[PDB]
């Protein structure tokens, strides 16, 4: 039925989005995506702790998909033979079907192809969900990431005028339950399935052993710290599936920010902290004025700095002494 | 001294909520209540649980009372001679005295008769709140429901626009504290007062052992999931007196939403998920485009699925395949 | 290079403010405040507790520092040769240099000078950080104030019209993880460097044993009761440096409020409970209508009445029957 022209998109691991435009001449597409489940065990921490994930694409989060207001995005949702649960998935952006689920559920060896329109602008989850209780275990296994639905003009502040960023980075921020045996070491199974129960057990404690951005502690930092230069505007994504999150950049500001998320809505400005529901994604940007090293953290520090929710920027660019400066340094009481 | 008519409501058992008008050409009446407050040992989940409940009129929430701004409210509370606690009640759309508690306690065998002023727009929680340590036990028993306080002129959506719905439906959270023996078994008590001890350790702990909507896992659910058809605008008011929560609509959105649930505020658009302040009410409406189920969660989905916080809507109508279609369905991967 | 004049601040314990202008007339200057460290064993609660606090001049919050939008806050930190550990100061209103916390790490026996351009409206947390673990643990320590930066103009509504306090109080709220022993005594400690190996393994547990305001359970309670006569506009900053909370005013509401707590974003109005964000400062004015007794909670109601976080307010004035009055004291049911 549906006679609109079709655009593929081949898309990135996090925190990196694929390349789109903010403001478009383009009328409604089919824009089509590819993704492929795989369960998978990983290291989670710099002890080498191992966690049973199951990911959209290989990542934790799944990738950043981008539209834009009424395109039509066409999703081939693929769970190989190599894995070994069934999976589906679920758009908060789309409107039905339990968000898709109802039309994905797909056992290892299978396929499906998934349409929804995307009337709703904002930042939105995905996330996979089978049914009962193996909902919240497969999105606390890291099976979540997030769509972007801009509007055709691009963002605005509601106050006429154009917000454009120079970059979009997509932090997705994982709540993990990761059981203990008796000694106090963190466990490590041969199979998700033989993970369950015991992670079962923990999550209905409702305390994470680890949260993290980017799927591992310490993953946006070092080599692959975030980048900016002093002059750009940056959007921050941020999601959250399952679980609150209060995002804040050290030494910055929340220029802009929609912390639920959608672009219907003005953003708040200059913020020092804002706030992810979890089961959302909100989004941010800033338009750095001072290079070195920033720390973008949940702001429960606990968890930013003891289980694993802190990412970096490093920002090259001339220091303002205006803005800051350090008038004496360190010296003897006198 | 006060010379206005008087207007006897029926109060009706949630999730329903008592006929009123949103827009209206009364003035302000005095709008009588009553409330009856039942402690009771209930079944609280699937596996037969048992919990020590306090409730007004007989159910988790306390039903929705419905009134105009600048109306006067005037509750009859009545403790029997059965229960065997004090109580009172706090409106926290109410001016003074602590929202009403240091003027209604009342022992069992009293009745007292509190009247206040609606001089604050929205939807807010009542709960029972004695003094001191049993402010809280009264509260994660179970007493607490909440008040709409509506525009003479109906809800609007701050940009001149009437915003009426066909059906409002009120969905009360509640966190309990069951403790458990040594065996790991849900513990049953014979009374409120002998389950206080290990309730009170439990509560300090601040993790419940379930988040129900209506009182029970599965309460909204089956004959009694809610109902909707395409094209109806429901209004979904959500309340949680201690703990925050994160509603959503599976498949569906927020259209407008006052997540702080304060109608002199004008609605967020567009939510995938909003969030409700332990100790508030929020409210969001939703017009529905596509048939089927719909679940009502919050979106700590451990919660929900594994703890007990999800409802259903059973939708009719025809299916749109504009919003949504499934393109291929589940086939062997090629 | 700065040729702008000086002037000096005494600050003062919170909850009080230490004077300052809403509306000026004055420009730019260059505000100077010296905060000095304070390691110090204190109790916590009423059963005699102890803690090993770590304070910005001597108080759990620091004070409350005041300038206006355009000034530089000048800032001497002094770290005693008393102390025992490293210090450094992060300010959220800051631009730059991790907030100046990678400009101000101090040794015992040293201070240092930071100067920041105050170029963002509102209310900031200001924390130590010094690096890493540190980070959380000299927070959660007590480590932790805010700072207001007023409009030129003072406060607005948003829709023209001036906000302007007769008093403003500074609540800071403190999570604190005191660890137990077996017999499930809280434990002392006889130097903070002693309390962190059980104090770190409780924190990441994410529980805390107490949640206060102003360092202690009922601080603001008895002799120490904030104070407002019915008619007075009350502002209330609320800060909580690593953990969410929802601020409620038993018997009132937040008629103006800035949750995220910055000026150049509106007032929502007509609130029951707001929520501060971990790591942010809000803030809620008030103008009293009745007399008697308040309490003002965070309305997870197990923390505020069985863990600390309740403050009161007496208040004096003439009651108002038509916004509250009981109909019919306590009597037998007919
Ligand atoms: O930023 C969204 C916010 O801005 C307003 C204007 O105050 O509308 C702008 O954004 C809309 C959505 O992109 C545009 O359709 C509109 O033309 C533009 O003025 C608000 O209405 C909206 O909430
Ligand atoms: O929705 C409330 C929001 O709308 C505004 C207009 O932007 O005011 C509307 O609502 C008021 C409350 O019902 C009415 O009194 C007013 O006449 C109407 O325009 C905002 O002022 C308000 O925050
Ligand atoms: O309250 C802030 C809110 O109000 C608006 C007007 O709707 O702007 C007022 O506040 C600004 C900041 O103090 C002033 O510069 C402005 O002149 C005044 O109208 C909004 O723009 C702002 O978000
Ligand atoms: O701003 N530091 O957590
Ligand atoms: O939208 N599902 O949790
Ligand atoms: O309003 N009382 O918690
Ligand atoms: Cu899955
Ligand atoms: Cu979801
Ligand atoms: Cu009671
Ligand atoms: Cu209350
Ligand atoms: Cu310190
Ligand atoms: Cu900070």
């Amino acid at each position: 039925d549906l006679k609109l022209p079709r655009q593929k998109v081949e898309l990135v691991a996090p925190p990196f989005v694929h390349a789109h435009e903010q403001a478009t001449k383009q009328g409604p597409k089919i824009v089509e995506f590819k993704l492929t489940i795989e369960e998978k065990k990983v290291v989670i921490d710099e002890k080498g702790t191992t966690f049973q994930a199951m990911t959209f694409n290989g990542s934790m989060p799944g990738p950043l998909m981008v539209v834009h207001e009424g395109d039509y995005v066409e999703t081939t949702l693929v769970n190989p033979a190599t894995n070994t649960m069934p999976h589906n998935i679920d758009f908060h952006s789309a409107t039905g079907a339990l968000g898709g689920g109802a039309l994905t559920l797909i056992n290892p060896g299978e396929q499906v192809v998934l349409r929804w329109k995307a009337t709703k602008t904002g930042v939105f989850v995905y996330h996979c969900a089978p049914g009962g209780p193996m909902i919240p275990w497969h999105v606390v296994s890291g099976m979540n990431g997030a769509v972007m639905v801009l509007p055709r003009d691009g963002l605005n502040d509601g106050k006429g005028h154009a917000l454009k960023y120079d970059k979009v980075y997509y932090v997705g921020e994982q709540d993990m339950y990761v059981p203990r045996d008796e000694k106090g070491n963190f466990k490590s199974y041969d199979s998700p399935g033989e993970a369950f129960t015991d992670t079962e057990e923990m999550m209905k404690k409702l305390i994470p052993s680890h949260v993290v951005f980017n799927g591992k502690v310490g993953a946006l930092t070092g080599k692959n710290a975030l980048t900016a230069n002093v002059g750009e505007n940056v959007l921050i994504v941020h999601s959250q599936a399952n679980r609150d999150s209060r995002p804040h950049l050290i030494g910055g500001h929340g220029d802009y920010v929609w912390e639920t998320g959608k672009f219907g809505n003005a953003p708040e400005v200059g913020l020092e902290t804002w706030f992810i529901r979890g089961g959302s994604a909100g989004a941010a940007m800033y338009k750095f004025m001072q290079p070195g090293i920033y720390a973008y953290v949940t702001h429960n520090l606990i968890e930013a700095a003891d289980l694993g929710a802190t990412a970096h920027f490093k920002v090259e660019g001339k220091w303002n002494d205006d803005l800051m400066t350090q008038v004496k340094a360190p010296a003897e009481i006198p």
